[PDB]
């Protein structure tokens, strides 16, 4: 009945802002889960940057890449919303810095560069997700072109469930060895675009790592988080939403509220 009451509350929340909410949440302490629309498809927007960063660290682990190698891009015309890469245009960035910047500031320039030189583009990102047993994730287009969030379009979609499972394998599981996993968590923990989402839903002495996404279209926005509650097993929370009309803006408070709902469902 915990589950059944959670679902009523998500459902009321989606009708209220005239839109569509997708939730999956995991207490690793118990295996307890809660999903609502947890197998429907939802645009990734920038949220794949979170996986992007994990792919880089996987390649560093494998020694196909060096975390401190210099990534020069001085001639590039940087994509809109590259606020870290603009500042190092002239001098370059270590790979590690570039990849965390993609993660923690949603730096599109960092993203496309990484996906063009190191990752095999959208298909290689999809390949990485497959390699950890994610059959839902698909990235189709490059950083700026994948936020059309057309209802019914499968390009650049995953499912809340897929997203959470994957976050679990990557953040908490055994995809990354100990040293590398630690860095991945630190990167998540320092994300700077997520204050009004899953972060706003948890006691202020919980530690959170997250990656957001904001399509700017169809009011589409998402967050997913690893949460370390005070003296208990980590939780995973995955929240995706969209809305009925192209012109609708996203809702931080809906994401925040749905997170609170999801966390009580599994608590
Ligand atoms: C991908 O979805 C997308 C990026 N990534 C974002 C994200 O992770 O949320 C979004 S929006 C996010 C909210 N603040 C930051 C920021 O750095 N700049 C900014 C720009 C306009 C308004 C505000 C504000 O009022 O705080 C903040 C961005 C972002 C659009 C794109 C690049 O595909």
């Amino acid at each position: 009945n915990k589950s059944d009451a959670a679902a009523k509350q998500i459902k009321k929340l989606e009708e209220d802002f005239d839109g569509r909410i997708g939730v999956f949440a995991i207490d690793t302490g118990s295996g307890n889960t809660f999903g609502y629309r947890s197998d429907e498809r939802f645009p990734l927007c920038s949220s794949f940057k979170g996986f992007l960063a994990a792919a880089v660290l996987e390649r560093v682990q494998q020694k196909k890449l060096d975390i401190n190698q210099k990534v020069k891009y001085e001639s590039r015309d940087l994509e809109y919303h590259s606020p870290i890469t603009t500042k190092y245009k002239g001098s370059g960035m270590t790979l590690g810095d570039m990849a965390s910047a993609a993660l923690q500031y949603s730096d599109n320039g960092a993203t496309n560069i990484i996906m063009e030189r190191f990752l095999g583009g959208p298909e290689g990102m999809t390949k990485f997700m497959r390699s950890i047993g994610d059959n839902e994730f698909r990235l189709d287009r490059w950083a700026l072109e994948l936020n059309t969030a057309i209802p019914g379009d499968k390009r650049d979609t995953s499912t809340p469930k897929a997203v959470a499972n994957s976050l679990n394998k990557l953040a908490l599981g055994n995809v990354l060895n100990a040293k590398v996993k630690a860095i991945y968590q630190n990167w998540l923990k320092g994300n700077t675009t997520g204050d009004a989402r899953i972060r706003a839903s948890v006691p202020a002495d919980w530690v959170v790592g997250d990656k957001t996404g904001s399509c700017g279209a169809y009011g589409t926005a998402n967050d997913y988080a690893v949460i370390w509650p005070k003296n208990r097993a980590p939780l995973i929370v995955s929240i995706y939403t969209t809305r009925k009309s192209k012109d609708d803006k996203h809702s931080d408070k809906t994401i925040a509220e749905a997170s609170r709902i999801a966390i009580q469902a599994i608590d």
